[PDB]
């Protein structure tokens, strides 16, 4: 069996067995937390945001600067 929950994957709505990244409170599967910009991919490792979503540092790096 999985964990006690799993945490919902914001964007699934379903638990997320195994890693899971943890944003404003929101969660995300680590395959689907992703830009909220370029969507390519994203990691709570090193990603930024702005306007309260997601954004890679690169992209970050981009938009706010
Ligand atoms: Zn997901
Ligand atoms: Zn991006």
């Amino acid at each position: 069996y999985h964990e006690r929950r799993g945490s919902l994957c914001s964007g699934c709505q379903k638990p997320i067995t195994g890693r899971c990244i943890t944003a404003m409170a929101k969660k995300f599967h680590p395959e689907h937390f992703v830009c909220a910009f370029c969507l390519k991919q994203l990691n709570k490792g090193t990603f930024k945001e702005q306007n309260d979503k997601p954004y890679c540092q690169n992209c970050f790096l981009k938009l706010f600067c």
